[PDB]
């Protein structure tokens, strides 16, 4: 029983070379422009001289915001806003990940509210306006290039929020497999650890009737299985990073969601705390909240193990091949490098208390299963 | 893969009594609309008498363009723009199906074209500006609630063109399956098979490395397949029109061509066939898409092969990828005729006798096709092995 709403304005430029798209697509906005961006990776691929290169033949005045941090930052975002009030920004160029999108997205929002960025995280204010924004993506993971969510870390206060707004999807994103390149092997596997991750929480769910929608999560999924084993080891294949762009952006916002469960999310949100990598901890923590909540419906998790898994059912109870199908979906993982106990982080039960308090800091939460369950899921990782 | 763009802004509004959206959606919007809409279907089954009461919800006031044709006419299109002037209209609103939604896209563009609309049509004047506009769909798998294409008729010389604008994508458009309850057998039949057509013709392309659009693809011809028999015995399910409606929306909106041209050489053959003849698109379609796969089969074998194991369930032990794939397209076709589609010219009593004049109209704008280009004699062997 579902009803929905699907709206995506995002314009998508794909393909080798699309950098050169900037100019065309910068025309119809001010020559103001803040260029924000990571780490060292985008100078040290060569990207970021690209890009300023474009930014130089569109007549743009340029800024810059340099050093957003993986798991970014309020202290950051409001850096961010200032330096658009001090040089009177029109638009904001994010190059990088997710993490420098999703602050990105928070500075165009910062930079027409007067107060704090934080509060806009928050969700105390609801923006009402903001800068336009675009991208050019150095790796597909959550879907950040072409949709309105955004997650903050208050390293002060110790919390991690996920805000959106209609107001910031971005205007366009330049998505250059070439860009992908330079990704090293770890973060690659985090990338494909994270869409595989996101089409979980997409297929979990209650709603009678989604036939091709279960048939496009699974589809996405057997695609990355395929592709990721080829790709960790020849990382500079035009056509596999392609492909894992592709499905990692346009397949996974697409109408997959056309309401998913996000408390494996919420759980890493809150050991995240850590500041681990983000894919990291889901990797963990996954296969053992689809333990937790196999019985809800265990026919969920026997589809993914029968038509993803290559589980075989004879002489199995539905329970016995959606168990079969975690322990395939963990060792794959495992095979890639992902980490799957909270002590490959060095992290022990000290804090877990406290961890599943910020998870319930907002009361129960999921779909699939309403989450002390967010305690013995942790437990179990 | 080719390089693409992809931009789609228009909202989809889907579910159960979701024409009660209206006036939310409405109020960023002038209060003059123009209601457009096709023959009786709406006012006998009740929706027109929703739509004006939703509209009176929205303090909007109401004129009307009724009666807009199947194959919509530019006269039909100037007769709107004329009255988007006169009431001074700031939206419109399309209830009803493809045609609808067409010409109400025609007079969203050519009320803001100081000239005569079939200049937008004909592609002598590219619109700069058009009217908003927003969509109650009835039919699905039409394609028109969520692109921004419009296919017009200017009665006078007999031509039907295709044009388009990124300037009239809907706004949004309401998408409740309740609304396509009352579409007969036949056409609920048409849908279904125009809807698998759309996507084999995105399916048939030489481009290497498109593993995630194929499965998308192979996925939605499942799904149909799975769906329409039970559906043709059930016409007002809620969940059989619901899985049509919503996969209707994806077959035909561009998310399934992505990185990939299509080849729409069997849609400009069956369009010939109907300057001709005044046969159903899709029962047009029905007959000559199995003979197009087999004539162009040797371009490639190893792709109707992979419709043939991942859809249509073929077993390839001890059979070469010709065989395999022309077993497939045998099931394709034993699957349309076992939903009542026809499968031989003859069943619209179409003779050889005007083969060569409608291959002349499919030349008409020379070679034409991407998995294969196809000349006058390819166009006359397809025809003629589907007599
Ligand atoms: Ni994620
Ligand atoms: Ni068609």
């Amino acid at each position: 029983m579902h009803n929905f709403t699907y709206w995506n304005p995002t314009k998508l430029i794909f393909g080798r070379g699309e950098v050169e798209r900037l100019p065309e697509e910068l025309k119809s906005y001010g020559k103001n422009v803040l260029l924000v961006y990571g780490g060292g990776s985008i100078k040290r691929s060569g990207l970021y001289d690209q890009v300023i290169e474009q930014l130089n033949k569109a007549g743009v005045t340029v800024h810059e915001l340099a050093g957003v941090e993986p798991n970014p930052r309020v202290s950051t975002v409001n850096k961010g806003v200032a330096l658009c009030k001090e040089h009177h920004i029109d638009f904001l160029l994010a190059v990088g990940g997710g993490s420098v999108i999703d602050c990105t997205k928070a500075i165009a929002a910062g930079a027409k509210y007067d107060g704090d960025a934080w509060d806009i995280v928050t969700k105390k204010h609801q923006p009402k306006d903001a800068l336009p924004f675009g991208t050019v993506l150095t790796l597909a993971a959550t879907g950040s290039e072409m949709n309105s969510g955004s997650v903050i870390t208050n390293w002060e206060t110790k919390e991690k929020y996920g805000w959106g707004s209609p107001l910031v999807f971005p205007k366009f994103s330049i998505l250059d497999p070439v860009n992908t390149f330079t990704v090293p092997k770890n973060h690659t596997i985090y990338g494909m650890v994270d869409m595989m991750s996101h089409v979980f929480e997409q297929y979990f769910h209650h709603v009678s009737n989604t036939p091709y929608q279960d048939r496009m999560c699974e589809s996405l999924l057997r695609t990355v299985i395929e592709t990721a084993p080829k790709l960790i080891n020849d990382l500079e294949n035009y056509e596999l990073r392609e492909t894992i762009l592709y499905t990692g952006t346009i397949a996974l916002n697409g109408m997959l969601s056309m309401r998913g469960d996000w408390a494996t999310h919420n759980i890493e949100h809150a050991v995240s705390v850590y500041d681990i990598p983000h894919a990291g901890g889901l990797a963990i923590l996954f296969p053992n909240w689809m333990r937790h909540t196999l019985s809800e419906n265990p026919a969920r998790m026997k589809q993914l193990a029968v038509r993803v898994f290559g589980v075989e059912e004879a002489g199995k109870t539905d329970k016995e091949v959606a168990l079969e199908g975690i322990d395939k979906l963990s060792a794959f993982w495992t095979s890639l490098g992902a980490p799957n106990r909270l002590a490959d982080y060095d992290i022990n039960d000290e804090q877990l208390d406290t961890i599943a308090d910020k998870a319930m800091a907002n009361g129960t939460f999921g779909q699939f299963k309403s989450l002390e369950d967010v305690l013995a899921i942790l437990k179990a990782s």
